[PDB]
């Protein structure tokens, strides 16, 4: 991977392997969602921000303020089958103090044709305290000459999928998956949960047969509280409708909400 | 990746991923695990073979035989570090009648030293009854073209670690992990659990001072019994020793029936 000519977005080119792809030979959402993590990674590194999926900078270091994900949101066309070849272009803009948001293309390589597309709010909060703040001009100086002035938007549609509101679940769930725990292999290198681990516990509830059935379209995913290593989640699911999802991740003791999202499926 | 110049091992570089590596800045065994099977499903596609994860052949094919894992081996010297390039070198030999092994050497990129490796024993097996059976001559002379002659061990020394028996763990466990289920992120492409998952569910009972204080040098692995979507495992540790060993034991949370079995060494850091 390396940054465009003009250094205001970053770009790089997966081969879909052997272990990364479902029960229809193309790749799953969470794969999608790792490489989407690891081109956003790298253009962190490219430029100078920390590399610990904080993108910190010196000012936020020693303030103890990092950059947390407030919502997700994935749009795939067309799922890359294993052995293709798919290319992600990645850039971030600023969102005045509200935070910042990441956004993402996704091309086959071969054909160049847009496959996939994401939007992502990413807010600052201390480590410590977990406490939001505003963006300060001191840190908005460090990463503005990273970002295209210009709004580059990868969902610029007036009233689109990607900023609805996401309504709580109510109980009963119509579906649910109970007792999910997250192992070594969910964390990160600072020994957090990682944010794929939540779009597969979300997508837990949903039956078996929407999964052999079904395509997977649209994902909007709210982040409203960290899962630590010692806590168990319950995934709840309701048909609300293509097939449409109303989800609910809590913990499994006091149904404490630590996400909110929904998910659009297409018929095969 | 591509096959060597004699056409009989195949080889193939991986820039470590920023998600594939653990709280010491460098790529966990399940991520190399990962890496190994990537690299052998590769070599599998490039001489023709089924990609399923079975490299089948028409013969196969036709009975309902698949090839199954029975043994895991696993030396690491050196864990690489996120965005290293590490070279993986794999390669198949008959065992006779028996089954095959796969081997594999671990290499920096940059530097050319071994930085680990792996062997592996796999058996013959009917995919809808789950019988194991020994290679026939027709399966043997359809592989045996991909292999070399002359015996190429990647574990050659003579009281080796990758040969040793494995005890049955005793009750009670000294350390346990109980209630874990697989997800979809689990399951392979034919929809069973993938063999890397056993050895994430074998290192949960680990305790996290260990995990923290010391690094995993081995691991070796037996494979007795397959995980459905639907059970529910129990991974169960002892220890048995500046290096720790453990006996591990995977097996369903009902019944206690036995899945895996295993051992790990670790060192000080
Ligand atoms: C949380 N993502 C945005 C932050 C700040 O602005 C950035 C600009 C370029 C690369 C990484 C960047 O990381
Ligand atoms: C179970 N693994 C070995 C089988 C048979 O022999 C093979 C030789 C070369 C590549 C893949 C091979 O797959």
């Amino acid at each position: 991977g390396s940054l465009t000519e003009d250094g205001l977005s970053y770009k790089e080119k997966f081969v879909v392997r052997s272990y990364e792809v479902g029960s229809n030979k193309t790749a799953t959402v969470e794969t999608i969602a790792n490489l989407l993590q690891e081109v956003g990674c790298n253009h962190a590194q490219s430029v100078g921000f920390s590399t610990d999926g904080f993108a910190t900078t010196t000012t936020m270091r020693k303030l103890h303020l990092i950059w947390v994900t407030a919502r997700m949101h994935i749009e795939i066309y067309k799922y890359p089958a294993w052995g293709d070849v798919v290319e992600i272009e990645t850039w971030c803009q600023s969102e005045g103090r509200i935070g910042t948001r990441r956004d993402w293309i996704l091309k086959d390589s071969v054909t160049g044709e847009v496959t996939g597309r994401a939007t992502s709010k990413w807010v600052m909060m201390n480590q410590d305290t977990r406490r939001l703040q505003k963006v300060s001009d001191d840190v908005r100086d460090e990463y503005l000459v990273f970002c295209p002035q210009e709004p580059r938007l990868a969902f610029p549609e007036e009233n689109n999928r990607s900023l609805k509101k996401i309504p709580k679940l109510e109980d009963p769930a119509q579906y649910s998956m109970i007792g999910l725990k997250p192992r070594r292999a969910d964390l990160d290198m600072n020994q957090h949960v990682n944010n794929v681990t939540y779009i597969g516990w979300v997508l837990e509830s949903i039956p078996q047969e929407i999964v052999d059935t079904h395509e997977l379209q649209v994902i909007t995913l709210d982040y409203r509280r960290e899962c630590q290593q010692d806590d168990v989640v319950d995934s709840l699911t309701t048909t609300t409708s293509d097939s449409q999802f109303l989800h609910l991740l809590r913990l499994s003791g006091d149904g404490q909400e630590i996400n909110r999202g929904t998910t659009l499926w297409r018929k095969k």
